[PDB]
């Protein structure tokens, strides 16, 4: 039978619209979105991750996929306003409804920066690699229900929440 | 009248005890605590942050404090097991019940690695500096209510939660 493993990677995220910037404090690695009056929208953020796997010495193929679990940021006050964070892996969406292929040795995918996993999955020891996702704001609500993509219509304030991505590894023999 | 500003810095945190590590994925900058049988407890980790302030040309003193807001990690399963994360700044606890002084120019506390802020607070530019807190596991429960003394008594699994710290800046003249 296949060997399978799962891990969930969670980033904390904040977004700000029209708030004071007299004091800004940012944990390293955190996803920080800022509404820009300039372009009427939010910046994107690259968020990096480290992966480690244990080798399966008799495996003959390896697959690594990702799937979005949570992505909702909510304002800190009484507004109920939310933002949803889109996640991209090398130009391909990582969504809640499917598994985005990152490595698939059988079908001709190495995973780019994740290539060490594609080469080490059937070593007898552990293999490590580092890559990232691009995170962006893909929708929002004024109040938790009324959805928008015109972000100029959002109430001012701060949103926060966790963005969690599930990773699924499969070793085949 | 003095000028004040506030910001909340949030880290995503995960703790693990005796779980399978066939696949491990770790967002950069996230807090990660691993139980080790040898020490009967978890590692600590220094989590870094950047602080940016806007100058106030009329000010004659500056103060920056921190206060812990949330620090509870909860297991992902039905256990109800919790861990609480302690936060230290240069050997002084940052707690939920008071404000820990980081900079206080009126009293010659310049802020160590944050000292550029003490120098630039009344300048007419943005000043940025970096520092960190040491994060550690300071308490835990087996089930949400039973306090443990010996971490070896914890149920196996993964705890996750956000650790959030409020920063407060005051410019006086």
């Amino acid at each position: 039978a296949d060997v399978t493993a799962q891990a969930v990677a969670t980033w904390s995220a904040t977004a700000k619209k029209d708030t004071t910037s007299k004091l800004v404090v940012t944990p390293l690695g955190s996803l920080a979105f800022q509404y820009a009056e300039g372009i009427k929208g939010f910046n994107s953020q690259k968020g990096l991750f480290d992966v480690a796997i244990e080798g399966d010495s008799t495996a003959t193929a390896f697959k690594l996929t990702s799937r979005l679990i949570t992505n909702t940021l909510t304002q800190l006050d009484t507004s109920g306003s939310t933002l949803n964070v889109g996640v991209d892996y090398n130009g391909t969406a990582v969504e809640k409804t499917g598994d985005t292929v990152m490595i698939d040795t059988a079908n001709g995918v190495l995973g780019g920066n994740l290539s060490p996993l594609a080469n080490g999955y059937n070593a007898s020891n552990r293999t490590t690699a580092q890559d990232g996702f691009t995170f962006s704001i893909i929708s929002g609500t004024t109040n938790g229900t009324t959805a928008v993509t015109d972000y100029s219509t959002l109430p001012e304030g701060i949103w926060s929440g966790d963005v969690s991505v599930q990773f699924d590894a499969t070793w085949t023999s």
